[PDB]
């Protein structure tokens, strides 16, 4: 028991509550629990909107205007930004795994490359909304009828997310559950262009019983609970092929330009 039972747990959540500290916990807090009661950082309202496009903005000049950085340009970077940053996130706790860093420089960005995304959207739906989305910042959240409200495209970037998290919730115990599944996910374990899948899906046998385990110990009922639980991946690896269907039918056929290289990077693999 003890082992890493409660030694992972607090490891998985350790590093992770380093890492991300957006959790179920964090989320349905604000969104509610918490905020003074009212509602995380709301952003889609002037007030709001402004502190934002302004602040979470801020220094940006430039002979633009006409026909630039639409307003999703400006969302979807921002929409998007808490994937780019998970990225940097999950490592900070990713590499938290007693064998992830064991892995391979490369295996462990491959499985994080094509891992993050399971990882972000996993709890990504918890720390959604009805029409809109916790974002880090000043622990706020990104409503649909904003993001939204651009782009045809890229003015659908979220609604997706948390739509499939109402759906998703459903399968979301404690965060501490869940800061462990992000790893159930990160050690690719069902990612393609993997290198050590010995060592990566391997270091997820360990992830997932500590999922199972404070899962199947914090609301112990049923069997497998999690080998159903996990299965959810649908809904899960679904948003993902999605938020590229986007980003894809785009990056391949985008409105009439309007990206940068750090992006076609991101994008692009290694």
């Amino acid at each position: 028991e003890s082992a890493d039972l409660r030694a992972l747990a607090k490891h998985l959540y350790d590093s992770y509550i380093k890492s991300f500290p957006l959790t179920k916990a964090k989320a349905r807090a604000i969104l509610t629990g918490k905020t003074t009661d009212k509602s995380p950082f709301v952003i889609y309202d002037m007030n709001s909107l402004m502190m934002g496009e302004d602040k979470i903005k801020f220094k940006h000049i430039t002979p633009l205007q006409e026909q630039s950085k639409e307003v999703a340009i400006r969302i979807f970077q921002g929409c998007q930004f808490r994937s780019v940053e998970a990225v940097q996130e999950i490592t900070e706790y990713a590499k938290s795994i007693p064998g992830f860093v064991n892995l391979d420089l490369n295996d462990q960005v491959t499985l994080l490359k094509y891992g993050v995304h399971e990882i972000i959207y996993t709890m990504l739906a918890s720390l959604m909304n009805k029409d809109g989305v916790l974002i880090s910042e000043g622990q706020g959240f990104m409503t649909r009828e904003f993001l939204k409200s651009l782009r045809k495209p890229f003015g659908d970037f979220m609604e997706p997310k948390f739509e499939f998290a109402v759906k998703f919730n459903a399968l979301e115990l404690d965060d501490s559950d869940l800061a462990i599944f992000i790893a159930v996910i990160i050690l690719s374990g069902d990612r393609p262009g993997l290198l050590n899948v010995k060592p990566i899906e391997d270091i997820q046998d360990n992830l997932l019983q500590a999922l199972e385990l404070q899962l199947k110990l914090n609301h112990p009922e049923s069997s497998q609970l999690f080998a159903k639980l996990l299965q959810k991946m649908t809904d899960l690896r679904q948003i993902v092929t999605e938020h590229v269907q986007l980003l894809q039918v785009i990056k391949k056929t985008e409105t009439d330009m309007s990206l940068h290289p750090l992006l076609q990077e991101i994008y692009k693999d290694l």
